[PDB]
């Protein structure tokens, strides 16, 4: 029987969990978190989020009674992982954008021009490590941060442009710039793990 439950919002969705407390240092955590944000601004940008997550939360302080110490866990268990994100920039007449670092103009004055840019992370068990803080305000609320990672290996990326060539001193044009970003983000393995962070309220009955 569960000890309370929290509220969350944050880069894989947002949703809520139950929480046990088998003792002082040991609790899990059972959640969903899910979505379908869009801010469009230029630039437009979606989250397509819908996981499902099951994490033991160890407390090296639980017993404290110096709640920044108790607040303190490390989360460690795994996930059911489905999350899209889309990033799209547009420029009309005169704009101008940038890809890995450079800089990019209309190819012909007529259309608009672009990039578009999808991620995506589809894993049916992902571990998961995490550092939280969770400092009660009372024995009924409290607030928390949770910062870790997925291990999901690289994940599916589409890049692509439209009607973009290089301001005057940019050697590389938009297919070259948005092939070797792809290609990092495929290949390179510090993208073998998905970054993350939420915050929320935790309430305890």
């Amino acid at each position: 029987i569960p000890v309370g439950a929290r509220a969350e919002v944050g880069t894989t969705g947002y949703g809520g969990a139950l929480l046990w407390q088998a003792n002082p240092y040991v609790g899990l955590a059972l959640g969903y978190n899910g979505g379908d944000i869009s801010w469009t601004d230029k630039y437009d940008l979606d989250m397509d989020n819908n996981n499902v997550y099951l994490n033991a939360e160890i407390r090296p302080w639980g017993a404290s009674t110096n709640p920044w110490a108790q607040g303190l866990y490390i989360a460690a268990g795994a996930a059911y992982l489905d999350n899209d994100y889309d990033l799209a920039k547009r420029i009309g007449n005169g704009d101008t954008l940038s890809i890995d670092g450079k800089n990019y103009q209309q190819a012909v004055p007529g259309q608009e021009g672009g990039v578009r840019g999808k991620m995506s992370y589809k894993n049916d068990i992902a571990p998961y490590l995490g550092f939280g803080f969770a400092p009660k305000i009372s024995k009924n609320w409290g607030v928390f941060g949770e910062v870790g990672a997925y291990y999901t290996g690289n994940p599916k990326v589409e890049l692509t442009q439209y009607n973009l060539a290089p301001v005057t001193g940019n050697p590389t044009s938009a297919q070259d710039a948005v092939d070797k970003e792809a290609n990092e983000i495929r290949n390179d393995n510090k993208y073998e793990w998905m970054p993350v962070g939420k915050v929320g309220v935790n309430f305890y009955w």
